[PDB]
DNA sequence: CTGTTACGGCTCCATATGGAGCCGTAACAG
DNA sequence: CTGTTACGGCTCCATATGGAGCCGTAACAG
């Protein structure tokens, strides 16, 4: 009845133990990265994973992948859990939200139980092709690609090149599209150096849908063999279409689509079924036209609903599964979405809750679950609803254990797990246990202190003010905005705030960066609904700030990309025992040949190939990780050496170069970026997002002043302690003085405190809102009854 | 707390419903294959599979598959559960006994703390490169092709084509050997009409392991195609060599093992580690001395374990767990087995026993277990250990569902669900619930009617006695026997029984078939351990009866299999109305064209492909699925039609035909099979293991006497209940008097009661046995004290 | 009329080159 | 000394033909 570790020593797992009890509400937090979120995502998942899928079939164990065994000691009473992750899937176009939402065949049964024609239920399904439509085939669009933008060069040659798309090179003899380019040449007896605009359409069609599959020959000159064969052109389009059907990449599908458009399937259109099937009429409406209603006008229709005693009788059962659902889908709060919507188009915290919802659903009790960050990407009654939802799916009889930061899931909570103090080798250990109350009465945890309000955030006593400069956009309509004009001061922290769904971000997102990129940074991506944008000449550069990785390649460290590396090579280049041996400035570098180690290149790991096992990585034994060459590691300045100082620390690094200026600033600024427990030269790919954030900020930071800069922060406060809050809130307002500007778009109460300037849209998500709701300083916002944020802000003040 | 479902309509599920108590041992048992069994496994296990594989990670579920969604209406209060099936799967050299039993790890860890060399675990391990034999790459033997089984025929010509291996022929113009033939004939200049015994040993090893991969031109001259390129042989050992690495079909995999012989690596020997590793000593015994230790001498080896205090206190955990999990095996009782045993080389019945310790070992509660025939491969006191260990998981706190027909186990069961009261349209239908005691008083259930005594499968009064003619196999040595000589009388249904893993039944199924089978059917497998045969003068003719089915494809039917379409066909043809029509007799069957629907070409499906779907099977629309053109299935004789008679039902067909004995022989002969319910057209797929050895029982029972002719049965017992087990007894005394002999190795009780010449092997499994413990009449084996199956006969009797 | 053998026909299963992002280096301007 | 731009080099990711078993048909013997 307990979940027993022992032994545990992952990462940074001290060999800690505890006892978790089961069938409760029990929260672990911590400071961001602190070791114990990996603990819980990778010690208890891992090993219910494993024992899990190895006893199922062998076939199947292997065809989901075998999952790697953890350092733990041994794991007892264990369980069976599922993970609701951040990361979502692109899917395919056939994957719906009704579909993934478990609502879309109780819809199609109650449609063919109670729904008369204008009757098997199998023809109300859009997925079985006994009731499709074959003009789009069931997919509802036409995913076809754009001729003007292949070969958009009308006035570039056939020989020059226009078609850019990859494999249909045709400047290149080497390139494999040459010989189908001769072939289809001496075809056609047309020379290479005609226009494309000039080209006939008979030869146009040809080189796109190709030459109907004929017979022809294709001569092959090589180096070394030559010959010819007998085969078919396709074209172009067919061969693009082919290559998309073949595809099963992310990227590659998204590089596919960048040069196609999915045309709505005229003769369906939002059907993907048999005309016969919309002749089914229940209430006086369509399956569509129950889709794309909204979730709480669905629920009010079918609230409404009215049919024969027989009917309602059998209504007993499916009507009642159907109300449940829609209840359980109002309470997750995502009120602003249609069954009929795209499932790919949604937010993470959006697919988040959605899965959960379906998991309510499904009833599948007695179990473990596992989330991540719940309260972000919701409002503050989104986050009781939340609240509720949990408390909910824990009286259906499992054991939940969330990680996230919001004071009121500790409140609500039952049993908390801190552990701490510090984050790297500062922590990793359990800092105390228990409930919430004798959790503050302890004074060595990090989050009873602030649970205590020992340290708050104060209010600031003095807020900003705008210098003129202001950038307008007027008249956007993109997505659900309702052609809204809203006017951005430049020069302060400003930010926007609002309801869960309001589409507000997605307007930053997908229009005003764009625009700027565009403008600024000569970026080629088609942005959304945009009348017109003002203030342009005000600002000269714009930057981004996401999670994605830093770097994907173990080429690259931490160290190289804050520039210290260079700094630090300098320093050894003056040594002057460098220079009695000559040695350059470069050789005091990894990434190049003529000081790494021949073995292994470089990368410090060994490939070593099995008959029956993957591919196995082992260090590398002839220079044991050190990836430098023993005579270039001979050399000592300070007493250490290269290696040493890219295996240093840099919390020792700070106080090791007090004489090297140019190093110490930027020293003291990765220090100031609140990361100094990263170890200097730590793996790229092991960096997590919090320390990716954390190296984007203080290499932003470390650039020199220009006055002409804004930043673009999408959720900062994810993933971060209340004193990890505070500290990105000090780096907010020390960049702001520096002399930039600030956008933030978050949900936090205390960035919220901290800004200076609140931007309100609203009052409802989705089809409920596009209009600004308000706007001016927080203690004015405040005096606006009607806006929830000001509501919240005037609470918090 | 209830396992509940409704509107169930899988195969015969006549929309029945029932309420499943939780934490309980509860049993479902009925006729063969009367449809509970497949409700019991489809049903409850594709809901909970479908509910837990989905809410996994989607890439994840698309790897393992998406399992199709059952037709229940809904089923409530489920939990994900797992599947402890028969059929086993070949897995790699890799896996071995040790690593599924969840103890080689342990041990190796163990080895690590306490022994000393003569120091990390990981070298303990032989899976990691960082502790591997070179030579054989921890594989502990070496895969390399046979050189006199590839091309033996050293007489025959290299353009003759001596090696036999597919995709290496070189008398075929046509073949792709062909070109590498003629480009390594031009590399050497030497006639292909040499032979292969002349060769020169170059030539042959540069035909066999290539040449160096250096560069070579081969000549290509197609029917419209021509050229040359540049390229290397790898050779026929090499190609062969990569094409097994490139394997991934069982079937492929044994095809080219049948070419191969795995050598045991002479470096290492058992033991694919590093030399060093073996320098590691615990208790005076290597970590390869205590793998090959029996599980009984194991467990007597390390409770003898004396060490110091400090390896005493680490033992608190360790050794504890080593115990637990040496007593769950025990208890499983497979003692006749080894931990470096070869996991490949196991019984189904074996592998879902170790499958089942490892779960109680893992110790995984509060889930659902669904297990198959547990007492198939088992003595009587192997299923009161099973009994009890069962008990003992149910304690551990989840809910178990068993499929079986012992009786001990209904008695120990606390609800059994039966369904019936036939099969197919005669059953369905939940007959009754409840305890044993109401179970035995209800008087509609044919299981509690058996339980009654009501009816009882009465001792023969007379058994036979030996004609003279006796089959003598003395010296046999193979796997555990120790040169057992055996008296095995031939004409009369003599029966050979023993405990678990006596090693008998694998003895009969290696030597005396393989025997047999190349002396008369002229099968070319070599056999095991053979001194001398006597008395193959007596027989002619042998066959074996297996749970392999009938026909893998659609284009069978059970009808074609025993030949009375061939008699219906012929009936069709003397019709006055077919001989106007000028019919052919062969246009009254679908296998051929003629008669067919073009459209479908037979079949009576159709294939519709989508861009985002896998293939999708449908009914042919033209002819509807009736496989017979309009106007051929115009023609009616009697009232009814080809199609008609193909579709119709064996029991109305018994009564149909009863004015054509030609036909009515063969109709009777399946019904005294016992199978009138099954369809006399349905899929040769859709059959079961029951339905397919019926069948097979049936076509021998309609063969003509010879009497020189025997049969071998292996466990017919399996998946049947009391009255089946009646008929196929009944079938086989039938058998026995028709005049040809019956061999059967079982271990059901009604069986040994049944049989009239009992064959005792023992006395232990494993290394204690390969000594025949006894023979004689059943009534003086019981005399017998010091056997366990005289023992149970006596009991019996 | 029945069993066996041989042959033909049918079906299902099996087996290297181009592009994007990052790091290091040189050159130019403030 | 510092910031910027351009170029070179490096790495990781991406995209049809032969064989075994079965059915139907013809021929031959009892
Ligand atoms: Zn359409
Ligand atoms: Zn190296
Ligand atoms: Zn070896
Ligand atoms: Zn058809």
């Amino acid at each position: 009845d307990y979940i027993v570790v022992k032994g545990a020593r992952e990462h940074n797992l001290k060999n800690i133990d505890v006892k978790i009890p089961r069938d409760k509400f029990v929260v672990i937090t911590g400071l961001s990265g602190s070791g114990k979120s990996s603990l819980a995502f990778d010690t208890i998942y891992a090993e219910g994973q494993r024992r899990y899928v190895e006893s199922l079939s062998s076939y199947a164990r292997q065809f989901l992948g075998q999952m790697e065994k953890p350092d733990v000691d041994y794991i007892d009473g264990l369980s069976p859990a599922i993970a609701i992750d951040q990361k979502t899937t692109s899917r395919n176009p056939r994957s719906t939200v009704g579909t993934v939402t478990e609502i879309y065949d109780y819809l199609r049964l109650l449609f063919a139980r109670i729904g008369t024609p204008h009757i098997t239920p199998r023809m109300f399904s859009f997925n079985n092709p006994y009731g499709a439509c074959p003009e789009c085939t069931g997919l509802g669009s036409l995913m076809r690609i754009d001729p003007d933008l292949v070969i958009p060069d009308k006035k570039l040659s056939l020989a020059q090149g226009a078609v850019r798309a990859s494999g249909w090179n045709i400047a290149n003899d080497e390139s494999y599209a040459r010989m189908y380019i001769d072939a289809l040449a001496k075809h056609y007896n047309f020379s290479v150096d005609t226009p494309v605009e000039e080209l006939p359409p008979h030869i146009l069609d040809i080189i796109l849908y190709g030459t109907n599959g004929e017979k022809i020959k294709i001569e092959y000159e090589r180096e070394n063999e030559k010959g010819t064969f007998m085969a078919s052109f396709p074209g172009i389009i067919n061969s693009m279409e082919r290559r998309y059907k073949e595809t099963t990449s992310e990227v590659m599908k998204q590089y596919y689509e960048n040069f196609m458009s999915n045309i709505p399937c005229p003769v369906c259109k939002g059907a993907r079924l048999k005309k016969e099937s919309l002749a089914v009429t229940i209430g006086g409406k369509n399956i569509y036209e129950v889709c794309c209603l909204s979730i709480g006008e669905a629920k009010e229709f079918f609230a409404n609903l009215n049919l024969t005693e027989r009917q309602q009788l059998i209504a007993r059962q499916i009507l009642k599964e159907i109300n449940a659902r829609l209840g359980f889908l109002v309470d997750v709060g995502l009120d602003y979405l249609t069954l009929a919507r795209a499932a790919g188009t949604l937010s993470g915290g959006e697919a988040q809750r959605i899965r959960l919802a379906t998991q309510i659903g499904s009833g599948l009790m007695g179990v473990i679950y596992i989330l991540d960050e719940p309260s972000i990407g919701l409002h503050q009654r989104d986050n009781d609803r939340l609240l509720r939802s949990l408390k909910k799916l824990r009286d259906l009889g499992n054991t939940l254990l969330v990680v996230e930061h919001d004071e009121d899931t500790m409140y609500a909570s039952d049993y908390i797990i801190d552990l701490g103090p510090g984050a790297g080798s500062h922590g990793g250990q359990i800092v105390a246990e228990g409930t919430v109350e004798e959790i503050k009465q302890n004074p060595n945890s990090v989050t009873g202190e602030y649970l205590s309000g020992r340290k708050k955030i104060e209010v600031p006593k003095e807020r900003r003010k705008p210098n003129g400069k202001w950038l307008e956009i007027i008249g956007a309509r993109e997505n659900n905005l309702k052609n809204i004009n809203v006017r951005i001061p430049l020069g302060v922290f400003t930010c926007i705030t609002g309801v869960s769904g309001s589409g507000a971000s997605s307007l930053i997102n997908e229009i005003l960066y764009k625009r700027l990129a565009a403008e600024l940074n000569r970026a080629s991506v088609k942005p959304g609904e945009h009348d017109l944008i003002k203030g342009i000449e005000y600002l000269d550069k714009v930057i981004d700030i996401d999670q994605s990785p830093i770097g994907r390649t173990p080429r690259s460290n931490p160290a190289t990309y804050t520039g210290v590396f260079d700094f630090i090579r300098e320093i050894f280049a003056n040594t002057t025992e460098a220079k009695t041996r000559g040695y350059k400035a470069g050789r005091f570098s990894f990434n190049v040949k003529g000081g790494r180690c021949e073995a292994c290149a470089g990368d410090g790991i060994n490939k070593i190939e099995m008959h029956f096992l993957p591919d196995i990585y082992v260090p590398c034994e002839v220079c044991k990780g050190k990836r430098y060459n023993r005579e270039t590691l001979e050399v000592r300045y300070k007493g250490k050496n290269i290696a040493e100082v890219l295996d240093m620390t840099v919390e020792e690094a700070l106080e090791f170069f007090k004489n090297i200026p140019r190093i110490h600033k930027k020293i003291e600024t990765l220090y100031d970026v609140g990361l100094g427990y990263i170890k200097l030269g730590q793996s790229s790919t092991t960096l997590s997002g919090g320390e990716a954030q954390r190296v984007k900020l203080a290499t932003e930071l470390s650039r020199k002043s220009t006055g002409k800069t804004m930043y673009i922060l999408d959720e900062p406060t994810t993933g971060l302690h209340m004193a990890d809050v505070h500290r990105l809130v000090g780096i907010l307002h020390r960049l702001v003085e520096a002399g930039n500007s600030v956008v933030v778009i978050e949900h936090n109460l205390d960035v919220i405190k901290t800004a200076d300037y609140i931007i309100d849209l609203g009052p409802e998500g989705g089809s409920g809102g596009g209009l600004v709701v308000a706007e001016g300083t927080p203690e004015e916002v405040a005096k606006v009854e009607n806006s929830y944020t000001g509501q919240f802000l005037k609470k918090v003040l």
